[PDB]
């Protein structure tokens, strides 16, 4: 799935991510935007570490999921990485506070630190009713 932005600025605003852990709202819909571009069924191999990034956050299964194939993985997200690529994100949402209850926070991604930190990201929520 593929979302609008204002549509997944009020999902995500529904499953309590606003302000959680200090996160804006606007924060999460930069990193998703950069991310995967709001789609749910984005993956990304790296044939380095042959680990894959699954869906619209793009989680790592080298530490957040199980997808069977990645040498020396672990689980921390307890979840299939086929639950990452579903419609329905609240897996998924459930999966990046987890990710962020850990030090480095959102920073993990360099996606939100080369286009969001230091940035303003309000443009992201407005005009969403959030």
């Amino acid at each position: 799935k593929v979302f609008e932005r204002c549509e997944l600025a009020r999902t995500l605003k529904r499953l309590g991510m606003d302000g959680y852990r200090g996160i804006s709202l606007a924060n999460w819909m930069c990193l998703a935007k950069w991310e995967s571009g709001y789609n749910t069924r984005a993956t990304n191999y790296n044939a380095g570490d042959r680990s894959t990034d699954y869906g619209i956050f793009q989680i790592n299964s080298r530490y957040w999921c199980n997808d069977g194939k990645t040498p020396g993985a672990v689980n921390a997200c307890h979840l299939s990485c086929s639950a990452l690529l579903q419609d329905n994100i609240a897996d998924a949402v459930a999966c990046m506070k987890r990710v962020v209850r850990d030090p480095q926070g959102i920073r993990a991604w360099v996606a939100w630190r080369n286009r969001c930190q230091n940035r303003d990201v309000r443009q992201y929520v407005q005009g969403c009713g959030v």
